[PDB]
């Protein structure tokens, strides 16, 4: 229900994180998706995002590739093998 999405310079990450709860509710508590538990994954560049559901990963999962305010964007499925590389 995870996935990783990547390759932004860290200055776009809000802007990124807010064009994918387009896809479902996000589950982490990131400040910009933040209204008035799962641990916050993220690097230089990369982020995991879960949702609630697999209907909402399987469309995020089809943003790959996608140019977003001039940057290619990847999305893949989340891996713990991937993650634990990144770290």
């Amino acid at each position: 229900l995870a996935i990783l999405v990547f390759g932004y310079p860290e200055t776009m990450a809000n802007q990124v994180i807010a064009y994918f709860q387009e896809f479902g509710t996000i589950l982490e508590d990131f400040e910009v998706l933040r209204k008035p538990f799962v641990p916050i994954f993220s690097g230089n560049s990369w982020t995991k995002i879960t949702y609630d559901n697999p209907a909402s990963a399987v469309d995020a999962l089809l943003e790959n590739g996608a140019v977003f305010n001039g940057v290619l964007l990847g999305v893949i499925p989340y891996t713990k093998d991937a993650v634990e590389r990144l770290q």
